[PDB]
């Protein structure tokens, strides 16, 4: 009889046999030469896999599992339910033509310049076989598409030619493949190129028809939104509940900002203070944003700050940090943490911080105003200490393949957002009003991301309303607002992840303070919270309370 550990490993093996492209994206090259044709037999086969793996899952008593195993159990169960639901209910395979594009799988094979070239090219040689079939399947599946995803499909499939390029042909011509393999490659490449171009023509004809005749709305509606929110975020509340909390937080945050602005106004202006609080807040913020690190010192300011945050976390006993896992700041190759995937045992972990070269003087200045004297410190909390990097180190204490592959984005992001608030509450920057004001504008991004995503998909918010939210309520620039609208038209639920995890973590903390009273230790709370890795916050709560 298989143990749960044996089952977990067999499950991943079976998942990769069903979808070797998913394996490829996860960093395991089980069959790079096999292009899955996304037709009805594909869906039937996915649903037969869901059914068989679910029945294997149900053989394990939940009382028979350790804490890590129970996390894996739930992550697997939820992944399975959401696969089935994607096929039978959400049906993005019908209305999102952008989900049909071969370029991605090919780029992952080709762009590993360390992997043997002849092996890569032979994988590509085989993977090209079924490109015509792949796009024939696409056209037979697509039905009542949205205008927006069809437009995205055109643009992304046009990008396929930066992979299916003259440069790929040259690599093939000068490789160690046999002359017969080279000629086959050319034959298949011409057939592939023709098929991609004919599909793009078809997509163009569709966009044109959708513009004339009307198209399915991009707004997924309440029923689908709640189901997607449950599968993706795995919050301990509904989306409607989170939205209602986001509306209240927006008001609380703006009220605090108005108070700070009243106190700081005479310190920075001699002109009168506008009676509309929101114009006043916007003007004070624009003025404070001119204090920023000099452009050429951006990367150095970051290196200087990280040890300052380390010192502060140690001094205040916020969480144990290990001095011999020193974080290496590096100037980004072609600000975020990059870390090896579960199948990459070699790779190192860095803090990628992009120097401001390439950009115009004017873009650089706009960037430095966004990442100003205060916001740069908050960014380094979020990204490095005690945010993402710290949480990643803690998750390396008790890892599992399942958590590494299918872990919860809401928890990972929610933690990083939580740390910003917790650090300031614990005295970071010594309760400086400027710092709090800037933090609050930053917090509004996260709150308003939730309002926006929900209101668009559930409440029919218009483009003009979405732009006025982001600019007038969250004090963002035009370009940022427009980018956010576009992202919300093309994706659903992901935008709520930041606030959802933050709210659950902070509320769980306050609940735990209540339960332990005088015996509440902040540091012990943090370390125990981080010990489960990237599990959904509600499961961490349940394990910590049980
Ligand atoms: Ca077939
Ligand atoms: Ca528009
Ligand atoms: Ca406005
Ligand atoms: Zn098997
Ligand atoms: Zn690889
Ligand atoms: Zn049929
Ligand atoms: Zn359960
Ligand atoms: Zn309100
Ligand atoms: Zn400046
Ligand atoms: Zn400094
Ligand atoms: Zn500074
Ligand atoms: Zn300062
Ligand atoms: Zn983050
Ligand atoms: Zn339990």
């Amino acid at each position: 009889a298989a143990s749960f550990a044996q089952f977990s490993n067999a499950f991943i093996d079976d998942l990769w046999q069903l979808s070797p492209t998913w394996a490829l994206y996860s960093g395991k090259h089980v069959n790079d030469g096999y292009l899955e044709i996304p037709d009805e037999a594909g869906r039937v086969k996915t649903l037969a896999f869901v059914k068989a793996q679910q029945a294997k899952l149900k053989q394990f008593e939940l009382k028979s599992l350790t804490s890590n195993e129970t996390i894996d159990y739930h992550l697997i169960d939820n992944l399975l339910s959401s696969m089935a639901w994607d096929i039978t209910r959400f049906k993005s395979w019908q209305w999102d033509p952008s989900s049909y594009n071969v370029a991605g799988g090919f780029a992952q094979i080709i762009n590993e310049n360390f992997a043997p070239l002849d092996d890569r090219l032979r994988s590509v040689l085989a993977r090209m076989e079924n490109i015509p079939a792949y796009y024939a399947a696409a056209r037979g599946n697509i039905s009542q598409p949205t205008l927006e995803h069809t437009e995205l499909a055109v643009l992304q499939n046009q990008g396929a030619f930066s992979v299916f390029s003259d440069d790929l042909l040259k690599q093939v011509a000068d490789s160690g493949l046999s002359d017969a393999e080279k000629a086959l490659f050319k034959t298949r490449f011409d057939i592939a190129s023709k098929a991609i171009n004919e599909h793009i023509s078809w997509l163009n004809a569709q966009v044109s028809q959708l513009k004339k005749e009307g198209a399915r709305s991009f707004r997924i509606g309440e029923e689908l939104y709640e189901q997607k929110f449950a599968f993706d975020i795995q919050a301990g509340m509904t989306a409607k509940q989170l939205y209602q909390k986001a509306m209240v937080d927006k008001d609380r945050v703006q009220g605090e900002m108005a108070k700070i602005t009243d106190k700081l106004w005479p310190k920075y202006f001699t002109t009168p203070k506008p009676s509309d609080n929101k114009i006043a807040i916007r003007q004070l913020i624009d003025k404070l944003s001119t204090k920023h690190v000099k452009r050429d010192d951006f990367v150095s300011e970051v290196r200087k700050q990280i040890p300052e945050l380390i010192e502060f976390v140690n001094q205040k006993n916020i969480v144990t940090l290990d001095p011999k896992k020193p974080l290496v700041v590096r100037e980004t190759p072609e600000a975020s943490i990059s870390a090896p995937g579960p199948y990459d045992k070699l790779g190192n972990t860095y803090y990628n911080v992009t120097p401001l070269d390439g950009m115009s003087n004017e873009s650089a200045e706009s960037y430095l105003r966004e990442y100003n004297h205060w916001i740069l410190q908050i960014l380094n909390i979020h990204e490095a200490i005690p945010g993402h990097y710290t949480q990643l180190v803690y998750s390396n204490e008790s890892p599992s393949l399942v958590k590494s592959l299918f872990g919860n984005g809401a928890m990972v992001e929610g933690w990083a957002v939580y740390t910003e608030r917790m650090m300031l509450e614990e005295g970071y920057g010594n309760f400086e009003p400027e710092m709090w004001l800037m933090y609050y504008k930053w917090n509004l991004r996260v709150i308003c991301n939730t309002i926006l995503d929900y209101s668009i998909h559930v409440k029919g918010m218009t483009e003009e309303q979405a732009i006025a939210l982001m600019m007038d309520e969250a004090f963002q620039q035009r370009a940022e607002a427009e980018g956010k609208w576009r992202r919300a038209t093309l994706s659903q639920v992901q935008l709520t992840s930041y606030y959802s995890g933050y709210r659950e973590i902070y509320d769980f903390r306050e609940e735990y303070k209540q339960l332990k009273g005088k015996d509440f230790d902040l540091k012990a709370f943090h370390e125990k919270f981080l010990s489960y890795g990237s599990a959904p916050v509600k499961y961490i709560r349940q394990l910590m309370l049980e």
